[PDB]
């Protein structure tokens, strides 16, 4: 498998056929283990998640047709690191319905503190959607999907994938 850059993902128009990257070349051992996104309009908890062939690589998640009128969340994610210095952490997540891009997310983590877990806030700002576009998603749940493409030093080390359903 090729080496990917965020270069080769920015202009993506449609979700990756497969996995761009093995589970081996996560060699910095970065393991999520913690998930929590909040409305920040409301302060409702929205989803939440503690860790216990896709390998746990793709999720599928199921939220209200209210998700598609938020205006912004913020993620708090707790991921630790091996012993491996990481520089230069960064996601590129894009979300797709039925092959078109609804929205791109390119976010870059704090400092990493090696050998320990560390803890990070993504701010969302959802794209304004259409009324066409709301009613189809919903109608059409885990039609919609995202890539979340991870880097370290402009490499692609992590890839996960995700469907979702708003019904």
């Amino acid at each position: 498998k090729q080496p990917i850059g965020p270069e080769d993902v920015l202009g993506l128009q449609r979700i990756t056929g497969d996995y761009l990257c093995s589970p081996e070349e996560n060699i910095y051992k970065i393991d999520f283990v913690r998930f929590k996104i909040r409305d920040m309009d409301s302060g409702t908890v929205l989803f939440e998640i503690k860790k216990p062939p896709n390998a746990g690589r793709f999720v599928r998640y199921q939220f209200t047709p209210a998700f598609l009128r938020l205006r912004q969340v913020g993620a708090t994610v707790e991921f630790t690191v091996g012993d491996k210095p990481v520089n230069n952490f960064r996601m590129i997540e894009r979300h797709y319905f039925r092959n078109q891009l609804l929205k791109s997310f390119d976010f870059h983590f704090g400092f990493c503190i090696p050998s320990s877990k560390n803890t990070c806030e993504h701010i969302y700002d959802f794209p304004p959607l259409s009324e066409e576009l709301i009613s189809e998603m919903i109608r059409h749940p885990y039609e919609t999907q995202s890539d979340s493409f991870y880097f370290v030093d402009d490499r692609l080390v992590m890839h996960n994938k995700a469907d979702y359903s708003y019904s």
